[PDB]
Formats: structure tokens, C-alpha cells, sequence
């Protein structure tokens, strides 16, 4: 669902922030349980916001996501950071 809705929103709503605020829960829990397959989708989606750019507010939210995230190893953590 999140991938498809992000893809549709990428063609041109605030629901894009809310959908990620779902996975934020598991990120809070351990953030390590199911990375093997998620990581690719996560990086692609999060960099989708870095591109395009009309998503100023969700951009403002992802920084909060990472700010909590810092305390997912160094590479997985900085791959998005360097781009953004």
C-alpha cells in the first residue's frame, strides 16, 4: 500500500506522511526485525521525497524520523543522510 500510494503521489496529499507514520511504530520497536527485504523499498521511497521536492512538509517530517532513528547500522543510516 505505501509503495503504491507513494508511486501515485510521485506522478504529480498529506496522507503520505501518515502512511510512513505507520512503519514508524516498528522503527520504534526494534527497526531490525524485517530489514532484509524492506530496506530497498524504504530507501527508494524515502529518496522519492528527496527527489521531486513539492513535499516540503513530509520532508520536514522525515528529518524528525531520522532524529529519533539515531538512537539500523552506520551504512543503512547514512545512505539516506548523505543524499538528503
Amino acid at each position: 500500500s505505501l509503495q503504491k500510494m507513494v508511486r501515485e503521489h510521485l506522478n504529480p496529499s498529506g496522507t503520505s506522511e501518515l502512511v510512513m507514520l505507520s512503519l514508524e511504530l516498528v522503527k520504534t520497536r526494534l527497526a531490525v526485525m524485517s530489514m532484509e527485504m524492506r530496506k530497498n523499498f524504504i530507501q527508494a521511497i524515502l529518496t522519492s521525497l528527496i527527489e521531486k521536492s513539492p513535499d516540503a512538509k513530509i520532508l520536514r517530517a522525515v528529518v524528525k524520523i531520522v532524529e529519533e532513528w539515531v538512537k539500523p547500522t552506520l551504512r543503512e543510516k547514512s545512505i539516506l543522510l548523505v543524499k538528503m
